[PDB]
């Protein structure tokens, strides 16, 4: 069994995702008519794999899955003859650009800018803190901090955003974190009227 990889992308790079298997593609052999697709799921880097016998197959994204609009939703045509690479190209609405977090004591600071791609709205933004990498809207072992007020004001490329100071002083999996020497953070926004948020990359802190 050969291996299709690739990468879901916008402008040269890979999306940041909300990684486990919140976010699929589909691949069709009959056709799209038939309705009957393999699954592949796209990983919090925006990468995919997917393991398939030799032959034709027709790749789309999910309608409505993902942090982007349906611009330029079409079927790839991918032909597998061993290992075979197709990238996805996808128009988001936003990623989070300049993505800062940074330890003060007990304290965690957080800051980004906004870069506005189709747009629509923000609905929510958020900050998360974890002891390991895996980090994303559900799994946040050690924080998940939301705000909700004013992202109107945020919404053109280029607009500073930064959080509300938060303390962790009597968070034994914070504090542990930081005598570990191990603590992750993550900051997502989520588009007004996408089913899942575009994300920073994963940040160690310590």
């Amino acid at each position: 069994e050969s291996m299709l990889t690739g990468r879901v992308m916008y402008n040269g790079e890979a999306l940041q995702l909300r990684g486990n298997e919140a976010v699929q593609l589909q691949l069709y052999q009959h056709g799209y008519a038939k309705h009957d697709p393999i699954n592949v799921y796209v990983n919090q880097d925006g990468m995919y794999s997917a393991n398939l016998f030799d032959g034709e197959y027709q790749m789309i994204t999910k309608s409505g899955n993902g942090p982007w609009t349906s611009e330029g939703r079409d079927t790839i045509n991918v032909t597998v003859a061993g290992n075979t690479v197709q990238d996805v190209e996808v128009t988001p609405y936003y990623l989070v650009r300049d993505a800062q977090m940074t330890l003060e004591g007990n304290k965690v600071n957080a800051s980004f800018k906004v870069e506005k791609v189709a747009g629509g709205g923000i609905d929510r933004v958020f900050f998360m803190l974890s002891t390991t990498q895996f980090v994303n809207d559900a799994e946040h072992n050690v924080d998940r901090y939301d705000e909700t007020d004013n992202l109107d004001a945020y919404d053109e490329t280029g607009k500073l955003y930064t959080f509300a100071t938060r303390d962790y002083t009597d968070n034994s999996m914070f504090q542990t974190a930081l005598k570990r020497g191990t603590l992750f953070g993550r900051i997502c926004i989520w588009p007004k009227g996408s089913d899942q948020g575009i994300y920073s990359k994963v940040i160690r802190l310590k």
